[PDB]
């Protein structure tokens, strides 16, 4: 109910007032919120969330999207700005991504962030599959890694989404996702790097796999499509993950991670003219005139488009070098604190994105410790764990320290008190633990205490 | 137009861009793009465009700029602005004669609350109905966005003919009803004639057969409610009525919020529940999405927040007053041009047809004059969504002045086609096939560098 704090403090609105408030007076509170909230990011205190987070960069993306708030995509003859940044966004990201190396057939889509990205994806690989293959009962191979929109594109689209092991590197194992083709497979998906434990899966095996059957291969780079190109050039071990590979025929990244602009835009990259194509929505026969959509949405918040373009040219190549690199180095850092601590353990071995996990101690406590002092984690389960995606607001000065310091001490007092579940720990053990239909009774009624106006 | 004005970017600079160089790019656009929706020359488009409401909307962008409503523990602010918008909707939109049960979640705009009202009815259909092959009736002019969604989570959509008054035909309705229908829509106003369909008729055919009934309010939402309290006449179209179980209503239009918002309601909590996606077994944690959405952009529900209380029931019904004074003026002068007919009898979307001349030439006319109107086939017609920008000291007049020149021009010379009225005639004329071909290909135009 720390999702509720507001209930005493500002007036609620069930109703629309009869004369319309100051404009003063709607600031005030909306300024007023913002004094409460934006420490926890501002300081470095949020796993993700806010992946650039300076003062300075937020004014200036702020600035275009108030220079370009009017602006509606879906009336490129009125904005042709706009057409101009969306095109110029995936022109830059393809390129980015190994897209020459394809042939310069490379073309794409601005999304409206990652799971629109994925969804759109996954429509296309069934739509293509049947027109050309005439497969009517499609499957996807993914591992358990992947992302949950996955799962989502799934049941909208009437996919049959086969989820496969993980090996001891908590990496897609390709041998079972071999095994799990059949001729009805359309795509087979690799995380560049999944969420759960930010570990690269084996693209260049994943993608050969997909080429010899003759299907998709999509590389969910939502997260490191904007990381591992300069991780890549600065020393890091990245294998090749994009359209330098033949059989990759599709990359989602997301300019509203690590691409640093504005809350939502995402990038669809297909290799070829031809699969984009399915991904189009076109009507003939409606009286509202000829109707064509590139991608889910019809009307779209323009202006967030230009936040995207905005960042990019600001950044340029040698930005996103130095941003990969301060991440990169305040990850090292936090690594070999961690692995210093004696009852904690890191999944896998991830670059930045780092999962913890305890065979001694319930993490759940560990981790509802840290949120007592601040520190909004990502809670994991399959197996127990939080993890720690780093920023820009990591890279500060101090904050790697600060988390440190905070972990040290909340290994300490769960180690005093095994038995102790307070807070949050009992609902994320009980979660863990909970059967399908439990979590799913406990999710609907969280989103609608979310919408509760008292 | 941009090609050689401005530098093309088709690879990141290898050096970042001064942040005031991008700055002056981007505004020295903006002033060649504002004037054509500011001085009132777009149909729809622009819903609101005052210099000082926009400003106010900026800054509110501003201050929620990072938001991302997926981390409600970081921004609990959003959850209430979302919360809030669509409770004062729901209450706007007939709401409390539902006993308070009416329910909602903000989405990215029209097309998605479409869409997941009919994905809804799919899920709670196969659920509760053991339907398996889904089907879905709607009036022709119903939004394109049913075929995006009958295309895109497999259910048969049936297209049903109107009548004299371009308004649903609800005998064809009734006659398309098979035991696999799950919905039946109507528009309040569908988009290419700007008529409300015989949404009562539509409600009391959904309730006999015990199948949800959605209705498309993404362009009368927030013109309606105030249109009947000023007198005018409107079908009832919302939650007042027992048979409807879902409206769809678009902040970004005529609610005065910025583009990136729109509200879906349902009349149940049961029924909203089929909406809900949720992920159980996922080593990420426990995934819950109430839309598509992963990550969203807060700050446009904040933008929708802050317009709605500004605003209030006052300004609404202000802004309506202004945008049905504009209409009734333009229909007015329409109805003085004999070679022209309005199709309908619509409150303040005017489309505008021939029997007499090519409507397509009289649009190109107005294309010459800086007009910016929508073209529509099935029959051959152009309209004007009104707005707020229209409601200004002489663009009726100068509409109205501009269309007796363009109808003077086409009587003149019967034969002339000239810029986009070949194309859209061609359009108009050409097969399906040719259609997706072209489209296919001005998509991909819109996206090369
Ligand atoms: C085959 O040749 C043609 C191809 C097209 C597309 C046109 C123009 N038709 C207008 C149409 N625009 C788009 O589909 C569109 C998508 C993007 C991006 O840019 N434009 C549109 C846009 C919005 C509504 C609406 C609405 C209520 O929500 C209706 C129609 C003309 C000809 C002759
Ligand atoms: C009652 O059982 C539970 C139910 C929930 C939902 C939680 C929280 N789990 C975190 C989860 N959040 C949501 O699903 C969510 C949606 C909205 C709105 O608010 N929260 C999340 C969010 C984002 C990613 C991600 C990613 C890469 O894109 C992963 C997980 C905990 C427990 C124990």
């Amino acid at each position: 109910s720390q999702i509720k704090p507001y209930r005493d403090r500002f007036p609620s609105h069930a109703r629309l007032p009869r004369a319309g408030l100051p404009r003063a007076e709607i600031l005030a509170e909306i300024a007023a919120m913002g004094a409460a909230e934006s420490p926890a990011w501002r300081d470095g205190y949020a796993s993700g969330a806010v992946y650039h987070g300076d003062e300075h960069h937020i004014a200036f993306l702020n600035e275009v999207y108030a220079l370009q708030s009017q602006s509606n995509p879906l009336h490129p003859d009125l904005w042709p700005s706009t057409a101009k940044f969306e095109a110029e966004v995936v022109a830059m990201t393809a390129h980015m991504l190994g897209g020459d190396a394809a042939g310069g057939t490379v073309c794409g889509t601005v999304t409206s962030g990652g799971t629109e990205s994925l969804l759109l994806a996954m429509k296309t690989y069934r739509d293509w599959a049947r027109a050309t293959k005439g497969i009517t009962a499609p499957e996807a191979v993914v591992p358990v890694s992947a992302h949950a929109a996955f799962d989502k594109a799934a049941q909208y689209f009437g996919i049959k989404l086969v989820r496969t092991p993980l090996d001891a590197d908590y990496r897609a194992d390709v041998a079972a996702m071999r095994e799990a083709i059949t001729p009805n497979t359309v795509v087979v998906a690799g995380s560049a790097p999944g969420f759960p434990h930010g570990v690269v899966d084996p693209i260049p095996e994943i993608a050969a796999l997909a080429a010899e059957h003759g299907i998709g291969c999509h590389v969910d780079a939502c997260l490191g499509g904007f990381i591992l190109p300069w991780a890549e050039r600065l020393g890091y071990p990245v294998p090749p993950f994009d359209f330098r590979l033949e059989g990759v025929t599709s990359v989602s990244a997301d300019t509203h991670k690590y691409g640093y602009g504005a809350k939502g835009t995402s990038v669809i990259l297909y290799r070829r003219p031809d699969l984009l194509h399915y991904q189009y929505f076109i009507a003939a026969d409606w009286p509202g005139g000829i109707y064509a959509s590139p991608t889910f949405a019809g009307s779209r918040p323009g202006a967030l488009s230009a936040t995207a373009w905005a960042a990019m040219l600001s950044l340029g190549e040698e930005g996103y070098l130095d941003a990969t690199r301060r991440i990169l180095q305040a990850a090292d850092r936090l690594k070999a604190g961690v692995r210093a601590i004696p009852s904690l353990k890191i999944l896998g071995d991830p670059l930045w994105v780092i999962a913890v996990a305890s065979d001694e101690l319930n993490i759940y406590q560990v981790m509802e410790e840290m949120a007592g002092r601040g520190w909004r984690l990502n809670g994991l389960h399959r197996p127990p764990a939080f993890h720690v995606a780093l920023t820009l607001r990591h890279t500060e000065p101090g904050v790697v320290d600060r988390f440190l310091a905070d972990l040290q001490d909340a290994v300490a007092q769960v180690r005093a008190h095994p038995e102790k579940a307070t807070g949050m720990a009992p609902v994320y053990g009980m979660a863990a633990a909970a059967p399908p239909e439990l979590v799913r009774q406990v999710s609907t009624g969280f989103i609608d205490l979310l919408y509760e106006v008292h």
